[PDB]
């Protein structure tokens, strides 16, 4: 792979290092992400090959995939940051609702997309929500997880977050459905408002835990169901829910609505990436510039 010339290393991913590189042909700047091996799985193959096609404004596009000697390389679009960093560097101030408002309103949009394509992403973070200078906002990595396995440790046994993950998952459903990914945002859109992950959970069932003790704790009445799942146990504590105005505080009532429909307890009551576009708090969305110090 002597095509590319490492420009840095953008960072370690959940299967392997990424790389900013640039065509030496071409001359074309691109993110490289080099897969985990002994024979490459041919299922994941022409899983990933379909991904190629899966295009949209709001959706890092995956330029090629490379197959060879017992590795697998993607091409991807580059942009300069991502989200984390973005609000670690807006943490004194915090990120205007305009901006909030317009970045929420795209992903949803991209969101809408690839749930209409049938593809679900499963791991949304705010490091695989990039962002560049004129306003956009874009999901990376969508359709990979399917296409192998979630691991605990990346290749360089780092600790997997599990502060997005949704309940459904936590409590061992074997059949994900495109509702966690909504959850995912809802638990991001939260943390650009209050300037603080909602449930930093450091653990299976600490994550499960803080879930809980913020929204009460579930029964049959409002996610019918829930005692039979795979790794529900009757001995759960039983914490009464919060208010949403002390959850999220002081986002409006339109903000806080859109929030807890995103975060309904039951997948099936979850609401939509389409629906969600609809609500009242986008009535007056905008599309702001950011200012980037790259
Ligand atoms: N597609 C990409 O461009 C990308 C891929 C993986 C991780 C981060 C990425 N960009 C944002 C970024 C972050 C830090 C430095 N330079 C770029």
């Amino acid at each position: 792979m002597e095509n590319f010339q490492k420009v840095e290393k953008i960072g370690e991913g959940t299967y392997g290092v990424v790389y900013k590189a640039r065509n030496k042909l071409t001359g074309e700047v691109v993110a490289l992400k080099k897969i985990r091996t002994e024979g490459v799985p041919s299922t994941a193959i022409r899983e990933i090959s379909l991904l190629k096609e899966l295009n949209h404004p709001n959706i890092v596009k995956l330029l090629d995939v490379i197959h060879t000697e017992n590795k697998l390389y993607l091409v991807f679009e580059f942009l300069h940051q991502d989200l984390k960093k973005f609000m670690d560097a807006s943490a004194l101030t915090g990120i205007p609702l305009p901006l909030i408002k317009s970045y929420l309103f795209q992903l949803l949009q991209g969101l809408a997309f690839c749930h209409s394509h049938r593809v679900l992403h499963r791991d949304l973070k705010p490091q695989n929500l990039l962002i560049n200078t004129e306003g956009a906002i874009k999901l990376a990595d969508f359709g990979l997880a399917r296409a192998f396995g979630v691991p605990v440790r990346t290749y360089t046994h780092e600790v997997v977050t599990l502060w997005y993950r949704a309940p459904e998952i936590l409590l061992g459903c074997k059949y994900y459905s495109t509702a966690v990914d909504i959850w995912s945002l809802g638990c991001i859109f939260a943390e650009m408002v209050t300037r603080r992950a909602l449930f930093p959970g450091d653990s299976e069932i600490d994550q499960l835990f803080r879930i809980f003790r913020t929204l009460g704790t579930p029964d049959e009445v409002v996610w019918p169901g829930v005692t039979s799942m795979p790794d529900y146990k009757p001995s759960f504590p039983k914490w009464a829910r919060q208010d949403f105005s002390k959850v999220v505080p002081p986002l409006d009532e339109d903000g806080r609505s859109l929030l807890s429909q995103m975060l309904h307890y039951d997948p099936n009551k979850r609401i939509s990436a389409k629906a969600a576009l609809a609500h009242p708090f986008f009535q007056d969305v905008t599309k702001p510039v950011p200012h980037l110090r790259l």
